[PDB]
């Protein structure tokens, strides 16, 4: 019950104890693995919160101190008389931080203590909600030197006054179907798109347009804000060596800042929580624009490429995806805006993983997101076995806002 | 109990009802996922229910489940294990196994293909003369001149355990390793353990970058013999690309016959730990693990060298422009010469046809996505998109420990 990983590159082998920790379940079972799959009271609350007590006050080098003993009688007292209980600052920066260290799928948790937290759980509206999401973007974006950082709005109470970014990411573009029965712009956004549209947006009905904020106080009905678009810094798309690539009118946005997760934290849920890095290339390059049901810009560029696109072993396809994903990371680049590349990220998570396994015992990680989407086998990662298990305080899944709220 | 699959590109969903039907274990539990993990004798008592549970799958497949000829097999195979302690397969159920086994094997991407299959019955061999001549019989039917035939020969199954046929290659076509003094690799890194053990048996290396390793092949549990496999009978292909001239003078082949021998195969509890078989290869195989992993030939450097990618930053992405140029190459050869080769993008599609018709007429289809994904463009080849589930049926081709690590030395 102690766990091998091997790296069948380099032939290191590291042992895992933190799994024994884990808590949640998988998703798998003895006759079945998931791996592959996408979505696998009062008397609840006080085990859960120990447990997180328990682990701050190790990692403070202070376990089973008075100080430990007060703060768990405490809390204690506190579940007993209000059915919740509230956070120190002290804990919401270590339970953050820890979520993003426990985050299985995410390979950027080398930078997992290097983290900003903005502690917005005195915010009561959805334009203080505005307020606070204008300032992460600004501080987070910081001219292009991007900075990591997440906004934790209030938590969960009886659940009928829910704090919810109803965007998926705080800055994405509108997609719209047509006449035609094509997309105009980000199909993944035709859903919210309409929501926006009829909640009074005008859309400006383009390829890239930066969507409004819907947001949610309180378990209110949700508002719509504009970004102002000065905080919203974005990079056009052209390639060191191809003239006509910026003919093409791509462009993306600097900012990746994921808005519709749930944080958990010692038994409290956090349901407003937008949190921003910095992206790596394959993301924008051959995820969201060439996903089939993205941006799907292969054919368009291949042509523009001239290659023989009549039989699929010219690997048209594939010669087509390196040069977009060229052109993505020179353009950032060239700009000064933060990116990182497949190679450089995957290295530094390989050298994280070590680091984890020396230092904690372990690293939870979900091979099927951690090798990139191209080029896979010549990165480190795919040739690294991982242990995938789940650990708290986590960032999880929470279903949609129009499917859940009662307007 | 249903379970439900979704493609994300297509939002095509399925329902397994199959995974039922599995009864050995994963290495998963609630609690730990080891999807990633490459690797995660026998009673007369569990004998019979596992020979019952295969021919009650025979019998059903053939519409003559409950059958007068159902129920007398199984009394003679009853009768067979207590009598004898094991029992033998008839012809058909042989076949039945070895393309059920195949069918079954979650980490093969070819598996349209699984029920055209030729089945080289040698339960007769006894020697490793014999295994030799079985074995040069299924390369040339195999390679056919170039029109790759899918096969496989299975020798005689695991009595007490102390008198295996086992083939101590890991494929019947591979190229030698060799470690220098210096400690640089000549030839196939891979190979470099299995290279020396033929070097000890007595095979006269010729020490080249390219020699195809001779046969070890062990009979009846007796200590394995060396055999050089005729040339004339290894086809291979040198590698060109169309548009880069300089490429030829990398001085790369590759064979054509990619046929694993290593594995053990599993029917109705009976054990056949020599079963080498073949098909023929998918274009990354060669192109993107045999040639770039850093552990096998390693060519990256020295191609984008020759194409003059600027090798200063990865964010150049050089590697993945070197790397498809490779892969080009690869395929283009292999076309230009009549030998059978798949993409990975026709693979891959042909793989989600495959699976969508097991899920509507068997109830599903175990796949390992770690293994079906390409080791290249993922996720602009369909398998990325789509959820799979993974789980063990029999007959299965399943792992073994090599067999230097176990074989017991007569002298
Ligand atoms: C600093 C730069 C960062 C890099 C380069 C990075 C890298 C990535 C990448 C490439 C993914 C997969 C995204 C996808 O395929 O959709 C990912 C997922 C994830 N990341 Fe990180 N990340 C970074 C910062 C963070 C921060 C600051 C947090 C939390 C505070 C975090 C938490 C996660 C979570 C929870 C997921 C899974 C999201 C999902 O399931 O959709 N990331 N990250
Ligand atoms: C017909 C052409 C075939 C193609 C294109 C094909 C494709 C593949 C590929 C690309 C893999 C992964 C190999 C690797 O990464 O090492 C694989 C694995 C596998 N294939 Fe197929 N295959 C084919 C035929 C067959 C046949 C005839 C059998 C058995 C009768 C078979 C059984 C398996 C098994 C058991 C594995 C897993 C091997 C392992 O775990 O190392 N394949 N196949
Ligand atoms: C079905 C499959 O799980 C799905 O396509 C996954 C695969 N790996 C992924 N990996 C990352 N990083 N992001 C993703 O969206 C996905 N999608
Ligand atoms: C650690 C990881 O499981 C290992 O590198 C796997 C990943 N996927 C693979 N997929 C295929 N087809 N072949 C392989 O050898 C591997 N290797
Ligand atoms: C730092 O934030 N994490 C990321 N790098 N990406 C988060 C998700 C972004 C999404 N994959 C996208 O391509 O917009
Ligand atoms: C037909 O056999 N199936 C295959 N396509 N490949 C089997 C394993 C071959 C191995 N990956 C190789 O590169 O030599
Ligand atoms: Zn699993």
């Amino acid at each position: 019950r102690f766990l091998k990983v091997k790296n069948w590159e380099t032939d290191v082998v590291l042992t895992d104890t933190l799994h024994l920790k884990s808590t949640l379940e998988t998703g798998c079972t003895e006759h079945i693995c998931m791996g592959s799959i996408m979505l696998p009271t009062k008397d609840q609350l006080f085990p859960l919160a120990k447990e997180f007590l328990d682990q701050y006050y190790s990692s403070i080098k202070r376990f089973g101190s008075k100080a430990h003993m007060d703060r768990l009688e405490e809390v204690n007292k506190e579940i007993e008389s209000t059915s919740t209980y509230q956070l120190k600052d002290t804990e919401l920066i270590y339970g953050a931080k820890h979520a993003w260290r426990n985050a299985s799928r995410c390979v950027g948790r080398i930078q997992w203590s290097k983290l900003q937290v903005f502690d917005a759980r005195d915010c009561t509206t959805a334009h203080g909600m505005f307020n606070y999401i204008c300032n992460h973007v600004k501080y987070a974006t910081n001219k292009g030197n991007l900075r990591s950082a997440i906004t934790i709005f209030p938590q969960r109470t009886d659940g009928k006054h829910d704090f919810r970014v109803w965007n998926s990411q705080l800055i994405r573009y509108a997609g719209y179907k047509q006449p035609d029965g094509s997309t105009l712009g980000d199909p993944a956004n035709v859903q919210f798109t309409e929501i926006c549209i009829q909640q009074g947006w005008k859309a400006p009905r383009g390829r890239f347009d930066v969507l409004p904020l819907l947001l949610q106080a309180n378990g209110n009905d949700p508002e719509l804000f504009q970004i102002p678009p000065e905080l919203v810094l974005e990079v056009p798309i052209r390639h060191p060596k191809f003239d006509w690539f910026k003919d093409l009118g791509l462009k993306w946005y600097g900012l990746p800042a994921v808005s519709n997760m749930l944080l958990e934290i010692g038994g409290l849920e956090f349901s407003a929580c937008p949190f921003s890095g910095w992206y790596m290339g394959t993301e924008i390059g051959v995820r969201d624009y060439c996903d089939n049901s993205r941006y799907n810009i292969l054919e368009e560029v291949a042509k523009k490429m001239d290659l023989d696109m009549r039989k699929t072993s010219s690997l048209w396809k594939d010669q087509a995806l390196v040069e977009i994903n060229i052109a993505v990371l020179y353009s950032f680049q060239s700009d000064k805006v933060t990116i990182v590349d497949h190679h450089s990220a995957t290295e530094s998570f390989i050298k994280h993983m070590e680091n984890e396994y020396r230092c904690r015992g372990g690293c939870p990680a979900d091979w099927v997101w951690i090798v990139p989407p191209m080029s896979g086998s010549i990165t480190p990662v795919f040739h690294q076995e991982m242990l995938n298990y789940r650990l708290t305080p986590s960032f999880e899944y929470q279903p949609d806002p129009w499917n859940t709220h009662v307007w």
